[PDB]
């Protein structure tokens, strides 16, 4: 049983996931040895991310703007009236 | 049983996740030895992130602006009226 | 049983997570030896993050602005009227 | 009389020049005004050089190696036995 | 009479020059005004050099290595036996 | 008579020059006004050099190594036996 990121063993579940990201190297798992070694061994890793990320955001005279939003709800027996990143203009 | 990030063993669950991030190297797990070693061994890792992240945010005369928001609710038997990152203009 | 970040063993749960971050190297777990070693061993790690993060935020004459918000509620049998990062303009 | 780099007025001369370089903008001379100006004037300049110059030099078991050398000599009436960047192997 | 770099007025001369360099902007000369100005004037300059110059030099088991050398001699009536960056191996 | 760097007025001369350098902006000369000005004037300059210059020098088991050397001699009537950056191995 090895789960790197989210779930390994569940009977019932539900999820929501988002990503605005930058990654070089993940997931170096299960490095296990059963036996014998005699002379030499070498392991090596190098990572480099996000070299000069240049970005500009401009918004003039807008009404509604939404960048990132994640909503997840579970109801067994009920009423739900929920909202997120909502904008009312009149 | 090894879960790196979120969940290893659950009977019932629900989650929401977001990321605005930068990462070089994660998840170096399960490095276990069962046996014998004689002469030499070397392990090595290097990480570098977020080299000169240049960014500007500008908003002039706006009405509603929403950058990042995460909402997750669970109800068994009830009424729920919730909100987040909401804006009312009149 | 080893859970690095959030949960290892739960019967029922629910969570919400957010990140605006920068990381070089995480998750070096399970480094356990069962056996014998004779001559030499070396382990090495280097991390570097957040090299000259330059950023500007400007907001002039706005009405509603929301950067980051996380809300998570659980109700068994009840009424809930909650809000966060809300703005009313009239 | 305006000489930017090497010589403006000479009766007798001799020179030697070398360059291993990188340059964006030179030689903005002779900006002189004779007259009148009334309302507005703008002058602007931007320069950027040497973006991530990556280079490696390797030499194994060599005998003679010469990278850069400049020699210039002037004699009126005489004997000259000069040398530079010379290598004798026996 | 304006000489930026080397020589403006000479009767007899001799020189040697070398460069391993990086430059953004030089030579903004002769900015002189003869007259009248009324309302506005702006002058502007920006320079940036040597962005992440990465370099390695390696030499193993060599005999003679010469990187940079400049020699210049002038003799009226005489004998000259000079040397520079020389290597004798026997 | 204005000489920025080396020589403005000489009857007889000789020189040698070298550079391993990095420069953003030089040579802002001759800014002289003859006349009248009424309302406004602005002069501006910005310079930035040597951003993360990373370099390594390695030499193992060498015989002769010469990086930088400059020699210049003048003799009217004589004998000269001079040397620089020389290496004798036997
Ligand atoms: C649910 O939310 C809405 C508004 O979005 C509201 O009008 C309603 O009364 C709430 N409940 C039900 C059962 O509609
Ligand atoms: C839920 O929230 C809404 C407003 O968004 C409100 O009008 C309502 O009365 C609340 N409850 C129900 C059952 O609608
Ligand atoms: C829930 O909140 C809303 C306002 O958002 C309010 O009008 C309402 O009375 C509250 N309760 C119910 C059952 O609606
Ligand atoms: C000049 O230099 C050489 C060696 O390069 C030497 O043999 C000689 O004697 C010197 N002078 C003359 C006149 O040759
Ligand atoms: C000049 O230098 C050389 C060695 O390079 C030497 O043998 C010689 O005697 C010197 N003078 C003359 C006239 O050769
Ligand atoms: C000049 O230097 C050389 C050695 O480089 C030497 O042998 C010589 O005697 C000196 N003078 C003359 C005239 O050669």
């Amino acid at each position: 049983g090895l789960s790197k990121a989210k779930e390994g063993v569940v009977a019932a579940a539900e999820k929501t996931k988002q990503g605005v990201a930058e990654a070089a190297g993940k997931t170096k798992e299960g490095v296990l040895y059963v036996g014998s070694k005699t002379k030499e061994g070498v392991v090596h890793g190098v990572a480099t991310v996000a070299e000069k990320t240049k970005e500009q955001v401009t918004n003039v005279g807008g009404a509604v703007v939404t960048g990132v939003t994640a909503v997840a709800q579970k109801t067994v027996e009920g009423a739900g009236s929920i909202a997120a990143a909502t904008g009312f203009v009149k």
